């Protein structure tokens, strides 16, 4: 499509039906977001065959000047920390330029589960654990990778100000490594070099 | 409920099937929103016996401080200006502690409009009909109101900083008055008397 339904940005396709997805994403340097209306989002996910849709990564703060955790499953969108609440949420994050470790889980134990390893705005390195629970994801159509500056409302499309760039390497599904198929560029420049993507939103 | 789906605010229901409403909007006279995460929307609307779901309103610009006009339906979010657009959109909407007069037509001739009058911020005294194209909207199950601080992402929520209050006063559906009944009131005082009400949102 020529734009994203929900602001603009770049979108690739992960063309596997797997269970585990890892990847490891390079956080921009800096964000141009001179806007009152968009968010950043940095994010992986996968449609299910259901048809539930799955958004899952980073936002950024503009409150905080740091990448957090971002997950919504279909309806639900209720986060649960299982681990690093304290480190990596409310006035700390992932620091800008770091690079992030992500792991996605679709399904453990009826909840899904994105992994973090980073290093957050007081230069510690560890882990924040948090999933959507309940969620009970059966098989899957395809997983998904986007960065996007979002809005609530189109009519806000125009007025959105954004630029920052970002890469997801080394992506693997099941462990087996995939190569993403650039789908919508919207004020983006979506590279792929193999398992390897980099979107670079600029409006 | 206790919390809105998509932010903060207060709602009414409106207990009628008919197909055209209105009201007599009075802004806000200040807006508080020291945040950098969500938009003020003030609106009207319905759910079509269909499930379809409508929100038709204004939101606040922060960037030009006006009211400019708001509509969806269903997954039709392209407005139509039939009128008015350059009196009452981009750098121009109705000014702050203005009123407006609005009239929503859930169908005419497959179109959903939606028709204000009122004042801009350069003192023009005018009319914008905006609509949302090809609809064709059925029966109805209810109407609503709400006046939110709305955000793209729930984590956002807690973040959320919005001070404003307004009325939809004189509200008629097919030309009888109707009195909205209490819904959510979520960092919010909703004011019901008669055919009025006030809702004074507050976080």
């Amino acid at each position: 499509a020529s734009e994203l339904p929900n602001g603009i940005g770049g979108r690739v396709y992960l063309n596997s039906t797997g269970a585990v997805f890892t990847a490891k994403i390079v956080l921009p340097e800096t964000v141009k977001n001179n806007d009152s209306v968009s968010t950043p989002y940095i994010y992986s996910g996968f449609r299910a065959t259901s048809g539930t849709e799955a958004d899952i990564g980073l936002q950024y703060s503009k409150q905080y000047n740091v990448w957090k955790p971002l997950m919504k499953v279909g309806s639900k969108n209720e986060e649960t920390y299982i681990e690093g609440k304290d480190k990596f949420t409310y006035n700390k994050g992932f620091r800008p330029g770091s690079t992030v470790q992500m792991t996605i889980y679709k399904n453990l134990s009826g909840n899904t589960r994105m992994t973090l390893w980073g290093t957050n705005n007081d230069g510690y390195t560890g882990r924040i654990i948090t999933e959507i629970q309940g969620t009970n994801i059966g098989t899957i159509s395809k997983w998904k990778t986007l960065a996007t500056a979002a809005v609530s409302y189109e009519s806000q499309r125009d007025a959105i100000k954004a630029t920052f760039s970002t890469s997801f390497n080394n992506i693997t599904i099941d462990n087996k490594a995939v190569t993403p198929v650039v789908d919508t560029q919207d004020f983006a420049k979506v590279s792929v070099a193999g398992n390897n993507v980099t979107i670079s939103v600029n409006k």
